[PDB]
């Protein structure tokens, strides 16, 4: 996270660290005991054994619950980009209570109006091509970008109507690599997507883009 500051106890009580290799990697949400949602290209044909999910700590590597997987499906029409969500299984169940909890999804068909105040969270590196990374979860918050902007800025058929953007316009707040695959949400801490690309990281004029949980409910519910 570029422009953020330090996550509070229980801000996101569903969010996940996913280490890999037993480093930092991703970011994601649980979304009941046994199941996360990610970015697919978190996963995707890596080797599955390697990942990590830790849940009900602001620290990747200590607190909380762990879990390895047991099983990751990609979204059935993961292309590039596009379709940017998988759903991971969890060897070990995570029981909420405490700081733990399950996320509560954006409605099936919504999708983040152009303006409103999201907040996006992880352990991502805190300036574009940063090696470091900071061991508590950050958090920023940035309004939605209209899709209309956001291909402005990508071009048309880069942003789908699977995708959303965020950001300002003077860049200096996002999401950056190793954020992937964690929360986004609005302003009532309702989870409407998952970090997913985009151009560097904080530029000005180039919006973080998201998959969209409003977008992608069939395939989460059905594999949930």
């Amino acid at each position: 996270i570029v422009g953020g500051t330090s996550a509070s106890a229980g801000d996101f009580p569903f969010i996940v660290s996913i280490s890999r290799n037993g480093g930092p990697w991703c970011g994601g949400s649980l979304l009941n005991a046994n199941t996360v949602l990610t970015a697919a290209h978190c996963v995707s044909g890596y080797a599955q054994s390697g990942f990590q999910i830790r849940a009900g700590s602001l620290s990747r590597t200590s607190g909380g619950i762990t879990s390895s997987l047991s099983s990751v499906r990609v979204h059935p029409s993961y292309s590039g980009n596009n379709n940017d969500l998988a759903i991971l299984k969890l060897s070990t169940s995570i029981p909420s209570g405490g700081n733990i909890g399950y996320a509560r999804l954006a409605a099936s068909g919504s999708d983040p109006v152009a303006g409103s105040s999201a907040t996006v969270a992880g352990w991502g590196a805190t300036s574009e091509g940063g090696s470091s990374t900071p061991v508590n979860l950050l958090k920023v918050t940035v309004p939605i970008v209209s899709r209309a902007t956001c291909r402005a800025q990508y071009g048309t058929s880069a942003i789908t109507n699977q995708m959303f953007c965020a950001g300002v316009s003077s860049g200096g707040k996002d999401s950056c690599q190793g954020d992937s695959g964690g929360p986004i949400v609005d302003s009532s801490n309702t989870l409407i997507g998952a970090v997913s690309w985009g151009n560097g990281c904080a530029r000005p004029n180039y919006s973080g883009v998201y998959a969209s949980v409003g977008a992608l409910r069939s395939f989460i519910d059905t594999y949930a």
